Formats: C-alpha cells, sequence, structure tokens
C-alpha cells in the first residue's frame, strides 16, 4: 500500500478567486507528480487577516454548508482522484471557527475539524476571531488512508498528534500560516517550529506534512499598518521524524514523498510505544495548572 | 446598507367574543402594515379573556386543534394579502394534551409550524398550570421572508435560558406575546418595571432586538371562588440590541408600535462584542439541574 | 326541557358459545349483532376467534393452516354487509395468514361497511391451555385507534387487556372507548386457578386511569381440543362486561349465559371529565424511559 | 409455607397544624403497628401538618426544609432503629431554590437509604400542589431494605400506571403510596374514593405485586388568599394483594392500623408464571414517551 | 504465516446436579486445553437437564442473576488458569425478565459481557417461549485475546440474519452452543442433517469457520401432562470457512473436537471473495418485515 | 394430497453460435416436459460463450432490449405450446444501462416481467462489472400457473439475503440460473462444494425447494491480455426444503433433472418449523449497512 503525499507553498493576494486559482494550479501539478493526497496551506482564500482585530473581518466567515470554495475543490478532487483538506473561516450561527473540510477521492465531503488551540499576540490575533474548537481531534478514513488533520497552532501540541495516532491516523497533516512577528524582528521561529513537529512524528512513528505560506502581507489594523514575512519551510517528515522533502522561505513549492504505510505500521507495532503507554499516570494532562482537573 | 426589517408590537383590549377580537387584531395588523411593518406581533391568547384567573373544567374546552384552526386560517389570508409575518397565539388541544401555543405565519400565508410554551406560570390570577401541559417543542427559530425569528410566549420572557436558546439557533429578533397585569390577591404587587428590565437584559446579553406585546383593560372573571379581577398594564415595547427601549406604550392606550432594525449591522455588532465567542458551555452543566446539584433525567 | 348535549354512543358486548363449524358461529354472531342493534347499539363487539373453537389448547401443524389472508376474507366480507345493513361498527377477530407470518388479528368495519384496517395482537400469551406463541408472530402494527362514524375507538385483543401500556397508548392517540374481544377461562393443568376477578380488576384499572369506558366480550362454554398429548378442556367463564370512565362496571354477564350487554355513554361529557381530572396534563414522559426496557435497566434496540 | 414473609402496615390518622403533635401521633401508631408484627410501616403524605396546598401562599412555601439534618427524619430514624422497622418519611423539601414533595426511606437499622421526589404534581381547587413543588427529578426508584426491595411513590403518583410499572420493572416487591385525598372544596358532588381504589388495584394486578396506600382522615380548614377552604379527608387506607384484591381496608373516619403478611417468594413465583413481564412489548411503547400521542418529548 | 487459533467443540450428557455438570465441563475443557485449544465451546444450558420440555412455574425459578453467578465465577477461574476463552451458557433472571443467555469469559478470566438469545423456539419438547423473553442485546461480537468472535445460541443457528450480523461486525469465528434432539410428539422427525446444512450455509456465505456444540443422551422430564422424552443427537462439529465439516462427533459419546484456523489467511480469502463489498443493503429492506410488506416498528 | 409441481434443471454446453444454443435449449425443455416438468430452468446466458471473462467493447453489442427480444418471443411460443413456465436469461440493453436479466414466462406464454441481477462481482473469468449495471428491480416473486416463484442470477446465489427476501414475499420455490467453473488465474480452486453448501443453506433456512442450472464444457475466449479458458463444472441440482439434494448432475454431460414437490405439505412444514414466526427484524438493522455500523 503506497500512498503519495504533497506539501504546497504559495503566496496569497486578498482576492478569493485568484487564490483558489493558485491552489487549483498547484494541486493539478501535484497530481502530475503522482500525488494521492494534496495539502493546501491555512486560510489560503485570502490574506492572513488575523494581524488586525477588526469587526468587519469577522464577517469574512461563511457557513460550512454549500461553501463556494469547498464546492469548487470537490469537483477538482473528484476529477483527479486526490484527497484534499480545505482550510476556511467558518460561521455557525453566532459561533466562528478556524476549520477544515476533508474532501475524499470521489469529491465526497467527509466532515469537518475545528482548530482546538487558538494562538494569540501581535500579528496572530486569532483568539479575537475563533471560538476554540468543539469537534475534538479527528481522523478521516479516505480511500488512500486514515489521516490525522489538525490546523496551524495545533502542530505545537504533542497531545493533538498523540490523540490522532491513538485513533488510527496513518499520516498526520498540518496546514499552516507562520512567519515573522510584527512587534519584534529578532523573533525567528522556523527551526523551533520544525523541531516540535519532528518530535511528534518520531514519538508516534507516523509521517508528517506541513504546508506553510510565503510572501509579504501588509494588513491595515486598527492601530496602523502591520507586516508579516511568512517564512515557508513547508516539509514532509518520515515516521522517525527525518526531513525527506523541504521547501525554502521564499519560493513557490510542490513537495512529494511516497510512504509504504503497511510497513510503517509494522515499524510502529514492533517498536511497541502504544502498548508501552501508561494512561494510568497521565491524569495530570487533564489539568492546566498541574494539579486541578478541568471540569 | 443591509437587510432592514420593520417590526411592530400591538396593544389592545379584549372581550370574550372571538369574532370581535380577531376583528380588532386585523384592524391593528393593517394599521401596522400601513406604517411599514413586515412582522407584526399580537398579544397572548387574544381570542378572548385571560381565562386563567379561574381553574375551571369548562374553560379547558376552549382549546382547539392546531389543524384547520379557524383563527389561524383567517390570519393566514391576512398575512398573504399584506406581505406580513404574523405569529398567532392560541389554546391548543392535541388529543388529551393541551398547550399554550403559537403558530408562525410567513409573509406568503405559509404556516411554518408551532411553538408550545415551555415555562408555565401559577398563582392567583395566573393559574396557567391547571390548563397547560408544559411545552414539548423546545425553543425554536423560524426562517421567515424577512428574518430568522425566535418566538416564545409570556412567562417564557422571564427566562434567560429561553432567549439564549433562540439566539444560539440564529434568532435575529425575539418576540414575546404577553398577558400581564395586577394580581388579584395583593393590590401592592406591580411587576411592570421588573418585567421590562428582565427582558432588556435578554436583548442586551444576546445583542438582538426584542418585541413584547401586552394586553390592556380590566377583566373580571367568575371563578370557583367568585369574581376575580386583573387590570392589564400594557407597556408593550420594542427594545434594541443593547437593551434600550426604542418604542413604548403606556398602561391604558390602544397602541401600534413601529421600529426598524438593520439586521446586517446588528449581526456585525453582535459578533464583534464577542459574547458568543466567549461562552463556556463546558461550565454550564449546572443549568441542567433544578436544585444546583442533580442533573435532570 | 332539553336532553343534555354531547355525542351519545351505544356500545355492546356479546357473549356466546362456539362449535368448531365456521358457518354455525357466524350465524350465531349475526343473530346477536342484530339483537344488539335492536336494543339501540352503535358499536358491537364479538369475542376473540369466534369462528371456531379456541384451538390454541394444542400445538398442531394442521391448526396453523386454519389461518386465512386478510384480503377477501369470507367472514370479514359477510360481516361488512351486516354492518352496512344495520349501520353499526363491527370489529372482526380472525386468524391471519400474511405470506409466512401469522397473526391474531382484527379488522375494524365501520357503520357504512368500510373496512378501516387492522390491528395485530401485540402481547402473545403462553402455557397449558393457551399456547398462542406457537401460532402467532407478535403483532407488528403497534397500538391503533380508528375513526368510526360514531367515535374514535381503540381495539386490542385478549391478552393485550392485561397491559396498562396498551390502554394508555390507545388513549394517548385519542381513543374515546376501548374494546377487548377475549377468550379466557379455566386452565387445564390446574383447576385451582380462577383468574376472573384478577382479569376484571386490571381492565377496570385501565378504564379508571385513562378516563375512558371499556368493553370486554368473553366466550362461554366448555371446549375439548384434541392435543398432541390427549384431550384438553377449558371451561370459558364469560363475565363479559362494560365499564365506565372511573372503572365502575355498568353491565356484566354471568359465567354461562348467552348475553347482549348494552350501555350508553356521553362522549363529550366524558372527554370533559377526562381532561379536568388532569392525569394527561400531569404525565411525565421524561421519566418513562424505563418502560422501554424489559429488565428495568437496558433499553431494547 | 416456605419463603421470605414480610408484614406491612398502613396507618391512618388525623393531623393538627402543629409538627410536634403530629410526629407524636405517628410514633404512637408506628409502635402499635410494630406490636402487631409489622416490618414496614407506611405513614400518610405531609403528615407533619395540615394539607396546606388548599392555599397558594408565599409564606407556606417557607414550611419547606432541607433533606439534610431534617429534624423529623432524624427523630424517626431513631424509632426505626429501636424497633427494627422500615419507615418512609414524607416531607416538604427545600433544595436551594427548588422545592419538592419528597420521601426519605429509613431502613430497619435506622439508615437513610435515599429520597424519592414526587413526579406527578396535582392541581386545582383544594389541591394546588403545582404552586409549591417542582415536578420531581429523581425518577421512579426502588430501595433495598432489610425485608424487601420496595417501590415508594407519592399521592398523585398513585393514579399513573407508568409509575407502578417503572417500580415493578426495577424489582420492586411491594408498592407504597402515602396519600392525602378527600372532598374537593369547589364541588361537594365529587367523591373520588372508589375511582382512587380501582386504579391502584389495577396496578397491583397488572404488576402482580402487593400495594399499600395510607390516607389521612378528618376535616381541615385552611385560610386561603380568597377565604376559608375546607376538605374532609376520606381515609379508606388499604392493603391490596398481587391480584388487586383488597385484603385489609379502613373506613372514612376511624384512626387505623392495618396489617398484612405477604410471602414474597410465592408472589415472585406467581408473578413470573403469569407471564406479563415475559410478554411486554417495549418496541411498541414509544408513544408513551409523548404527551399528545404523536410527538416524543425532548 | 499468520495468527493461528485452535477451537473446540465439547459434547457430553447432563445429569440433574449442577456441580456435577460444571465439573463435567471442567474436565472436558482441560482435555481440549491439553490438545491445544484456545477457545472451547460448552453446550447450551449445560448446568442441568433440558427443562423446556415442560412448561412449569417452578422451573422458571431455576433462573439466576448474571451478577455473581456461581457457575460463571467458577468457569472464570478455569479460563484464567488455562488461558482459554470460555463462553458460558446460563438461564438469566433480570428483575422480572428472564433470558437464555451466555457470558464470554476471556483468556485472562475477564468477563467480557453477555449475549441474550434472540430467536426463541417453541412446540412439543422445546417450549422455550414459555421461559425466555426474546433477547434484547442484539447480535454481538467480542474481542478476545485470540480473535473477535460471534457467539449466538441454539435456535439462533437457523437464521442466516444472525450469522451475517455477526460477520458484518467483525466476527472471525461463529459459535453456537446447542440442545437439539428428537421431538416427543412425532418419532419420524430427524432434524440432524437439516440442522448441519443450515449452519454450513452460514459458514460458506460469510467465509468464516463455525463451531457447534450439542448435547447427547435421553432425558425424561416430568411435564404438566406426564413424562416427555428427548433423545439428544450430538453431532457436534466444526466447519471451515467454505462450510466443509472438518471435525464431527457421533450421536452418543462424549467428544472433544479440535481444529486450527489461520485467521489472517482466512481474512485475506474473505476479502478476496468480495461478497461483503458486493452486498446490496439498498435492496434488503424487506428483511425488516415479518410478512414481506410491512416494516416492523 | 395437495398442489403438486414438477420442476426441472437443465444442463448443457454452449457453443458460440446463438441459433445452435437456442435449438439446444428447446430440445432439453421438450425432454423435460416429456418427463412431466411444469417449470423448467435453463442455465445463465445460454445464447453463447460466457463472455464476462474478457472486458471487450464489441461484446457489449450482444445485448438486446427486453421489448420484442427474439429469444424471449420464441421461448414464449414454446411455453404456451407445452404448458410450462420458462424463466429466460438474457443480456439486456436499456438505454445507457445494461443488465444481466431474466424474464419469467408463464405456462400460457405470458411475459410476467423481469428481474435484474443485483450482486455484481469482479475477478478473472467472471468480469461481470464491465458489462452489467447493478440491478434496480430488487428481489421479486412471480405468480405462475403452478406456484409463486423467486428467481435470482449467478452471483446472487451467494447471498442469503436474496433467498430470504424472496421467501418473505411468498416464493414457494427458488430458481438460480448460473455459470461457474474454474478460474483462469489459478487451476487449484474448485468451488463446486462451497457453492452447493451455500445454496443448500438457503433451501434449509427458508424451507423451500431450490433449483440450480449450471453449464458444462470448456470455453476459450480471446481477451485483452490473451486466451482465457474456463472449465464449467456442471453439478446442476435440485434441493428440497431441508436442503437435501434430490437430483444432481455430473461435471461433463447433458442432463434433465426432474423432481416433484407437494407445495401444500411443504408450506405446512415451513410454518410448523417456525423460523418465520421467530424472526427478529427489530435486531436486523445492521444488515442495511455494508461496514456493520452506518446505514446506506
Amino acid at each position: 500500500r503506497k500512498v503519495v503525499v504533497s506539501a504546497l507553498q504559495f503566496a496569497c493576494t486578498d482576492d478569493v478567486s485568484t487564490n483558489v486559482t493558485t491552489a487549483e494550479r498547484l494541486v493539478r501539478a501535484a497530481h502530475k507528480q503522482g500525488a494521492n493526497i494534496v495539502l493546501i496551506q491555512e486560510l489560503f482564500e485570502g490574506y492572513y487577516f488575523c494581524q488586525a482585530q477588526r469587526e468587519d473581518f469577522i464577517q469574512r466567515a461563511k457557513p460550512y454548508k454549500d461553501h463556494p470554495t469547498i464546492m469548487r475543490l470537490q469537483k477538482l478532487a473528484k476529477e483527479l482522484g486526490v484527497v484534499i483538506p480545505v482550510s476556511f473561516f467558518e460561521e455557525a450561527n453566532n459561533a466562528h471557527y478556524n476549520s477544515i473540510a476533508i474532501i475524499d477521492a470521489d469529491g465526497t465531503d467527509l466532515g469537518i475539524y475545528r482548530k482546538s488551540h487558538i494562538p494569540d499576540g501581535p500579528g496572530y490575533e486569532e483568539k479575537f476571531y475563533f471560538n476554540p474548537g468543539d469537534t475534538g481531534f479527528k481522523v478521516f478514513q479516505t480511500k488512500y488512508a486514515k489521516i490525522g488533520v489538525a490546523i496551524c497552532w495545533d502542530q505545537w501540541f504533542p497531545e493533538a498528534a498523540r490523540a490522532m495516532a491513538l485513533q488510527g491516523a496513518e499520516i498526520l497533516f498540518y496546514p499552516t500560516a507562520i512567519g515573522s512577528e510584527p512587534h519584534d524582528q529578532s523573533i525567528d521561529s522556523r527551526d523551533h517550529w520544525k523541531r516540535v513537529m519532528q518530535g511528534h512524528a518520531g514519538a508516534n512513528l507516523v509521517p508528517l506534512v506541513a504546508s506553510n505560506r510565503i510572501g509579504n502581507e501588509i494588513i491595515e489594523t486598527e492601530h496602523g499598518k502591520s507586516e508579516i514575512k511568512f517564512y515557508g519551510n513547508s516539509f514532509i517528515a518520515g515516521p522517525t521524524g527525518e526531513i525527506v522533502s523541504i521547501a525554502d522561505d521564499k519560493e513557490e513549492a510542490v513537495l512529494i514523498a511516497e510512504f509504504n504505510l503497511d510497513k510503517i505500521k509494522s515499524m510502529r507495532h514492533c517498536w511497541g510505544v502504544f502498548r508501552d503507554r501508561r494512561p494510568d499516570l497521565y491524569k495530570v494532562l487533564l489539568t492546566l495548572d498541574g494539579k486541578n482537573p478541568v471540569l
């Protein structure tokens, strides 16, 4: 069982149809290079608007139901025969989420995952827009494989990766948007960010895919202009956490790595980390302060 | 710029003859429509006297099935003729069950369904518990031609849970037909101020406009223990999304209240304020108890 | 001076003995239906499986083939003509064949002769003398009410009458009167069992708890059936009766006479009494989930 | 005649509106029942005072007390322990802002086994219980006592076959119903006593379990918001067998101690053999979870 | 190459003493274990004579609760000692309901839960409908240390629906404890060949091995109408995944039957045959009727 | 005493010439009738070689519409002449759809309607998938002058659900025209015993007789890869209501199997055994899933 996977890395304008045209052109090229499962970066429908905390930007959200972009990638997914996770800003009555729709090989929409861990701070004011996720971590059974799909900031938490691997995830996927921070140009998070994810891969014995955007984006915030240089470094790690394919910080990229899933599962089962786990001693992970279980 | 909706609260006195009262409601619905109304709200159990001052066997038989109801059917023609949304309050018989109900008529005459009053009041003058099974529809919202609306009934207006339930389901405007006034056992009770404040609270906490239509007039009912009298205090009103009263009637006059809301700006104002983004349903389990400890089955 | 308003309806319970010849028993039924109609009856109730002996004392292959389809049933068709002639409602109890399934059924014939449909016995009894589980699939129509020319009625069959759930299911759906055709008597394996008083009190309890009148028609006579282990006898104990909405018995037959019982009810006054008493206003379905278990803990799928 | 035997008792008495007096009365009669061999003794509903629900008064709501350290429950626990008898104690419960018509089941060793909160709440002239009590939220319960597994419910609950069946399905071997019922102050023509008995006898026969009903006697006048209101409570406390037969019954005005012995092993055997529980059709009972015959409640 | 499992069907005659019969089971389980068995199947209602020839009040009281059942508890010790999976058939009392049930004990002694007999037979010699409520667990599969298995009971074995339900839920092997023999009212009835053919059919249609353990011996029961005799015919067998019988007992002696199955090669063979991807559940709705027309509720 | 019906299973080798095969079918139907048959079953797709081996474009044109089918019409004449029921297997063209189908002809020559094969497999020697859409008729029963019958086709015969569906609706006899033999990929599998066991299973579980007609002979079709060959193993048989084989053919010669059944006695036996009285459809919802969890 040989599933091919791809990481995509492009620049965005602040125009839905031009951006979707970009993803649509890079997904078709992935399929040309033999891709089965194609990953598109976070909130690629537009500029990373979370630098500002503006009332009108909340109204960029749209319902999950009959979503114009989901609907347009389902046709593309079905025609190529590729799995495609679709990042979008979701409105649900008065709730709002940073969410992703998993569209299978036949165009079928298999459901939704809602970003659980929400970042905050200058340039990344995501807590102003998103309710923290209520779906829980999910695995999606696709024609090619069982896949763990979470979103951006979720990639920093070992709990997310572990939860997905416990639920049958043969591969983990993370659509991302990260770069410089507008308040301090001395902050360079690229090495640290790769390292944390490399750790999830090696600890669970599952390959990993991270798609991150590039280019410069200037947002008109409530306090004047704010700029981010997204640093790319979209990559694919193997089940031991090794970097097999890696993009640069500036150029557009279409990554590919083929994995023998049945043999990676024999590698995982023989190492026996899952049978060796001690859930009886992990109750402290249900606390925030290291003593009080949350309700 | 944005979807606009003109809403209206009506306030009038009732005899105990259905034909008269429906004729009265029709006259006021037309006057609201002449002033630009798209959704018009008629007071609770308007077809007759507020009979719940008595606990009488024979009054139970005022109920009628939802199916082919002559007052709903008559008002469906009006809605369609005028292009107006009309929630119609009525006493429902459903086999051996009975409910204080309301059917939502859309601007094209279409009966969109019903809501059965959930919280049932009790005590001298307001013996509703004797007549109505507690509602089993749960809180609802209705997609009309002008807006998603949440309609509940009278006593439901005192419960933040009901307004919150409707808002969570996408209600853009809340409506409460009412029958409230003095209490026959104690002349010192005057609940009008308290009544308004609690509702203003719902409107401000959910950032949605709110409409309340209340009865006026004195009604004297023969009860199992003699005459009982209520002076209904009107005070029908419309409140905006921060709870401010934008239209209000006095305690005796017949009234047609009008108010226009921009529903796209309000949606935008509601999301911006962030309350729905910040709710903690994980910490609200206690609300599924009556006694602060034991969850209900 | 005027009569008290409200729809009146006159109901009747019949009580008779059967032979094992279908023509003789339908002739008996028709004679008694006509006698009931002569006394003013609007709805007449014939006892369970009246077409023959209560054959369920035996567990025999050949007795299963006594079933017949609901479609073009000779007995139903014949009683349809009688109902139309007299202008009376007649529920018709019969053993139904439905491809490979079999049921103990009842067809409700309206006062204009129209077949309004069927109910299939839900609770199936078992044991010496009453081996019904051998013949009948448990009913799959669920509890029903039928809108007749005179009233909305609830009809169930024999063993069903021991279950408060059935009576309440019918009342909840608007049944204004309950009917139960019955075949019950002595038990061949133990002559000390005399269930007649127990039988009455359970049904009177249904009428009182739902505030609806109730009609039970039961068989009389001794019947001997040839079983796989020899002859077995039941003495059917009659006691057909009509009960009012507080459970009071208004008419009752003895254990051996042929009877035509007659009682008039004002359905509008009883409706009003039923609602004022308030039991239906006060019910707690939220606490009744345990009723959907057999063992008090596990809900059935 | 082998098998576990249990002796049950129904008490019937008049109440004043003073708590100390009425509890002294209950203790007198529980001792009289025990002297006659009773193992489980049933005291009538809200016996601590007059049946105050004829009125709808603010101040009457404050007669309620917490379940915790309830003085009447504590006093009767001592008596239960002294005599070795099971004693259900009816009381008006305050639980934060909720209020219930409740009953605490005291075992023969004096242990508080838990509470049942009245589910079906009556309403109308003379019986304005819906003004005082939240409808109960414990659900129907059964309690394992030293003598038997029992099902205890309260007053108006006795009209509902669903409550008896719920208790039977969960193993209840005897059903107990403390009661307060009599005339109705708005219409002297209403006499519910035969209807009342008939419905309970229905429960006993349909579930094949014995049933004990203890009812109040005497005239009571309550000062209501609209003037005096009077009820004459009609007694008729009784004990029914597993076929619904009345085995013991009191009149409408006598103070009474009723006594009945039951063989629970033989009744269990009879119950199972009759087959009603073997033959039930819960797959066809969903309509029971509706009020209107059509719509399942949330 | 793959996960191997050795299964066993046991066959013996019952006495009227419980302990004797559990000890007979214990002796035969140890004999299966000695010959390499991992999962061992004991016949239906093995604790005593097949009492269902009679319809008696006192026989119903032979039932016992699932909780702290002495026979289940004793067999748990044996399961843990030998490291063998043991399904334990028993007559369950559950408040007022009664069932013909079976508890699946895992190789470490753990009680995995129970299955209640779904299809209850009836007629002379087999009056089971008098004793048991139809099962309400539905068909189940259990995950044991050696395999996911489907266990159903006696009469259940005549129904293609039970066997399919278990395989669809992942059963790798079907098990059917049985009590079947002659019929007391008609000596011409010999159902043994028909009985095997139907099960062999289940094995072949689902491509899973099947094990059936049947009783031997003549039993005379005192019924309400005199003596009734059944001659139990044994013929316990184990069938492979195409329905071929690979081990079979005679009609009169004790037997310990043993067979090994490569469950991964069988899984692969089942997947390859493809029957399960080729089913048409969209065309099977009539299976939810009894009469070929009306779906049950 | 009771309705007696004589049924027949025919078995022969096909040539790849339509006329010849139809003439062969006719000869054997007449032979069956001469031995007393009332209902006669001809094997699946008898008009030619079993072509589902290969996946060829020109083979699709062997399909013909249900209306005015020349083989059906000719067999209608034969049914009316002799007074025998004849289910006619054929390759149906219906617009953008094609089906493996069978039309039931009554003893008076009346076309009673059709059933379209429901279960469509894959695999070498039997690539049914490329030629036939999944049947949309559902499982049917047909009332003939002699009995209510249920008919299903080739691959359908592995599915207990189809046999049960027919029996629930009144089928008193089940008919299964088929084509099965070796597999061109590996000559070690011999499925004839597995096949018989599953069908005997359906006869015994539903207490209905069952007739299966299978072809004999070797057949070589030129395909995409190269010459594919199959040896059809015959073994046509008639089973009774307990699943006993009452009549059976070998793997190499023509046969006309005959068996008489008393449908009234069998119906009485079926009901007394009780399986239909004892079914639990309230516990069978999982059967409306493919994966054993989610309804379709």
